């Protein structure tokens, strides 16, 4: 299959007058950035609706993977489950990002734009969600494979899978953050893959992208300690090849230099007073 190209964007989807849009909607900037690393109990709890909401949005976009569909009709089926639900869909409209969910296609790292683009027989795709109701966010992403997939790239997703999975487990309150990229990188290094450096988890609250970042790379210089009440992502992106990059003039979709594949998986967490919860499942 030949490296990608820019498909064609459907017009702006509409949502409901009555759900309410985050601030940043139609801005050129978002106010976030300085907002509080552990979160309210209320705040928590709303967070858990709107994890669970995401995932639910995550997961039927998902189905819908599968050769022949195209991305634009992913974010359509993911626009339509955080709507009918009544969660705004947090990417629209963020800095002027047109679609509901970001569609991730084989050599695309992240950020990709929802369009015209037709999957094909042995394809990944990461769909990534997020959904705003009650003031906060929940965001959850996933790479799907699309029929035949090469064993390469199903090791690569399963593994991607895996290292998220294997540092949430290490999560608890008084350890540090830099313990996640420890285990990510480790892991991906252990079948020779690279880490993407560039891109990070975050904090997550009322605010998007809080201030708090997640390394998922070894940098034992961050001191950050996990503290009961802290709510963020953890969602490594993997690559097969190099981890030089280009972005596309749309200025966000992500593309490997090489053209090699890469994947991401992405959740929720909160830390909580002993351990880990994961607040975008079903
Ligand atoms: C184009 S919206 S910013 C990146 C999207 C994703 N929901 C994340 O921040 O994990
Ligand atoms: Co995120
Ligand atoms: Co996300």
């Amino acid at each position: 299959r030949t490296a990608l190209s820019p498909g064609v964007l459907s017009p702006t989807r509409p949502v409901p007058n009555w759900i309410a849009r985050p601030e940043y909607v139609g801005k050129p900037a978002a106010q976030e950035g300085s907002e509080p690393w552990v979160q309210t109990p209320e705040v928590i709890e709303k967070m858990r609706v709107a994890g669970r909401i995401a995932a639910g949005a995550l997961a039927e976009a998902g189905k819908a993977v599968a050769p022949g569909v195209t991305t634009d009709e992913l974010d359509r089926i993911a626009h339509e489950y955080l709507v009918d639900n009544g969660a705004y869909p947090s990417t629209l409209g963020y800095k002027g990002f047109p679609k509901s969910c970001c569609t991730s296609l084989n050599e695309v790292i992240c950020h990709g734009i929802p369009d015209s683009t037709v999957i094909t027989d042995g394809d990944i795709v990461n769909i990534d969600v997020t959904a705003y109701i009650g003031g906060v966010h929940g965001d959850t992403n996933a790479t799907f494979p699309a029929g035949d997939v090469a064993d390469e790239h199903r090791l690569l997703v399963d593994r991607t899978r895996e290292a998220t999975m294997r540092a949430i487990n290490t999560v608890k309150p008084g350890r540090a953050l830099s313990v996640i990229g420890r285990v990510i990188e480790s892991y991906a290094n252990r079948f020779g893959y690279n880490v993407v450096r560039d891109f990070t988890g975050h904090g997550i609250g009322t605010t998007f992208h809080n201030g708090l970042v997640v390394l998922h790379y070894d940098q034992p210089a961050v001191e950050t300690i996990m503290q009961p009440g802290m709510t963020f992502t953890i969602e490594p992106m993997i690559n097969l090849g190099a981890l030089d990059y280009e972005i596309w003039d749309d200025g966000w979709t992500v593309v490997t230099k090489d053209r090699k594949w890469t994947a991401q998986f992405e959740h929720t967490l909160l830390v909580t007073d002993t351990g880990v919860e994961i607040l975008t499942c079903l």
